[PDB]
């Protein structure tokens, strides 16, 4: 029964399968500000460490990335799925870094930060557990999916 | 730790705190569907148990309440929440049931949901357990912010 474990079930369930299916079935006949796209992906950018604030890590990287604001108009959920994204040729490249992981901070952060302020190696190595743990439920729920293991591919730099 | 307290965590750092925020101190300038309220409310619905499809239940529970589907502009996040709301008197009442709580289910049903097809009391017991303990920290949390003590609330009725 590990967080990372739920976590990783509520970041597929609610994100990952809805824009894999998106990509799939909707995308090649929808147009994307002028553009209709016969190919696309979903890049999930993990934090380099989790960091107090995982909403700014995503804007940076997203900035840093040359990315724009768009939406996926869904059939599973009462509202579109907000993304960015930018276009590689004939490609749509849509990228995520999962701010659910927010709370998998602070649940570490309210386990080791004690009688210090920075980090202690192992606070940094149950960190990197629960984020190699979250990697691979996604990986496994993403292999058991059509859509999914056909787009979607889980970032590999730090 | 628990699961159920990441979720929790997960929920009022993506949605509760931005929703509060947005409530007290951009609702009353904001026009939602042409009115300009002065007083907001935010209730979380909790799942009367947790099925296998939350997203089913939320929609139900929306229409059976008679809500419509607006969003809130948020300077925290690079694209709008989303809400179900209504109108009461001067008071715009939102909702919302945590669509994350989805993953809780599905992690419940890999260690006791075997050997059967229904629930059984002790499954159940697990799931209340984590229901309950999601609701203790997120209340937890929504006291020590002043915005969320001020118009947020977890729904009573089962
Ligand atoms: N780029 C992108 N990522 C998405 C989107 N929808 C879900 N995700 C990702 O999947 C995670 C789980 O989504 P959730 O199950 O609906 O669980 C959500 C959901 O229950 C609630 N929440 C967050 N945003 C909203 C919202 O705009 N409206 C409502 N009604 N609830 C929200 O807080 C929980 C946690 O949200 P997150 O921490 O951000 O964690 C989210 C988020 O990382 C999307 O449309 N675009």
């Amino acid at each position: 029964g590990l967080p990372s474990t739920v976590i990783a079930i509520s970041y597929f369930e609610g994100f990952v399968k809805l824009a894999a299916e998106w990509i799939v079935t909707e995308m090649p006949t929808t147009e994307i500000d002028g553009k209709t796209y016969t190919s696309g992906k979903l890049y999930i950018k993990m934090p380099e460490t989790l960091d107090t604030d995982i909403k700014k890590s995503a804007m940076l990287f997203y900035k840093k990335q040359g990315l724009n604001e768009t939406q996926m108009s869904t059939n599973h959920r009462n509202y579109p799925i907000h993304i960015v994204s930018k276009e590689e040729g004939d490609t749509l490249e849509v990228y995520d870094m999962p701010t659910i992981l927010s709370g998998i901070d602070k649940a570490i952060d309210m386990y080791f930060r004690v009688g210090h302020i920075g980090k202690t190696t192992e606070q940094q190595l149950a960190e990197d557990n629960e984020m190699n743990n979250f990697k691979r439920v996604l990986q496994l729920l993403i292999n058991e999916d059509s859509f999914c293991r056909e787009c979607v591919e889980i970032l590999r730099q730090a």
